[PDB]
DNA sequence: CTTTCCACTTATTCGACCTTTTACCC
DNA sequence: GGTAAAAGGTCGAATAAGTGGAAAGG
């Protein structure tokens, strides 16, 4: 097992990182509601490996099947939640989901003082869970109907650590294969993207500034609206981002992807991709990426 | 009772992907 | 006559978030 660079390990947190508040109906319980606070990261069996060096660094959390094809890490053993907040204290997170994590700090506070033990703290967890993710079920929304009313987070990338945990999960590497009447007939082309939802407009742009090079690309959809940090001018790619990736670290098997991007963006260097040689090893290596992994 | 764990689900959030247009090079 | 860069824009599934049930344990 490998230990993560805590700043790496804030980055994915940012990506994935997925804090929870269950308020239950409980019988059993002498409030009427029962309660688990705590913080979890659902990623496919591909990437178990990832959950497994997290456990490592924070000595916490357990590990479990989700479904046949994922897998999760969540820790809410109530003593176990302290180390996860020592960490995002020093090391905080930067996307809207630092609010998320604001209020995560506040429902532990009150589970701290024992408070949501009587009906006033199990008030104070609703009204925290109202702004927390999707906010208040069905059923909670029916309980407590007083409960109805966030502030937008904008922070700066903090180093190019970060930047590796949060590429690891919101990044890709590809190679697009440009399709025309030529007699080589393709044009390749490295890309890398970035992809994020529109309320972190502040952040993706500071992308452009913070690796001097890339573009935004803007999504309006009836199903999502997202923005993509794009850049597709090989000298950025080759002198700027793979240096970055280079020493620092991506984490799980997109590792392997951008190792498989730097073999192409070597052979398009040395020119080989205007070669139907070099063409026909390069449609191999990308074959092989991504959802064309085998595992 | 209360906490913690473990099997399992929902519906999001787009990564990953391909095409088409525009810009520039020899 | 080339090749490079950006823009235009889709969608299936790995995320992100949540749920049911019950053992563990204080």
């Amino acid at each position: 097992e490998e230990s993560i660079n805590p700043w790496i390990l804030t980055g994915f947190a940012d990506a994935e990182g997925s804090f929870l508040l269950r308020i239950r109906n409980n019988n059993k319980s002498s409030v009427g509601y029962s309660t688990e606070l705590g913080f979890q990261i659902t990623l496919h069996n591909k990437d178990k490996s990832i959950l497994e060096n997290i456990q490592s660094t924070w000595k916490v959390g357990v590990i479990a099947n989700s479904g046949d094809n994922a897998v999760s890490l969540k820790v809410t053993r109530f003593e176990d939640l302290k180390v996860i907040i020592d960490h995002f204290e020093k090391y905080p997170l930067i996307t809207q989901k630092l609010g998320d994590y604001m209020l995560f700090k506040q429902a532990f506070c009150v589970m701290e003082n024992k408070e949501h033990l009587k009906i006033n703290g199990i008030k104070e967890l609703v009204r925290i869970k109202a702004k927390l993710n999707w906010g208040l079920t069905d059923e909670l929304k029916k309980a407590f109907p007083e409960i109805i009313s966030r502030s937008l987070i904008n922070k700066n990338i903090p180093n190019f650590k970060w930047l590796a945990g949060f590429t690891s999960g919101e990044g890709c590497f590809f190679v697009n294969l440009i399709k025309s009447k030529s007699k080589l007939g393709v044009q390749v082309q490295l890309v890398f993207s970035i992809t994020q939802h529109i309320k972190d407009k502040n952040l993706m742009n500071s992308l452009i500034t913070y690796l001097g090079c890339g573009y935004i690309k803007e999504y309006n959809k009836s199903e999502f609206s997202w923005l993509a940090f794009v850049v597709t001018k090989f000298s950025d790619i080759n002198d700027k981002i793979i240096p970055v990736f280079q020493e620092n670290t991506l984490i799980g098997v997109k590792l392997e992807d951008f190792e498989d991007w730097c073999k192409v963006a070597k052979l398009i260097e040395e020119k080989k991709h205007l070669t139907e040689s070099g063409l026909d090893e390069i449609k191999k290596i990308k074959l092989n990426m991504n959802k064309g992994r085998v595992f």
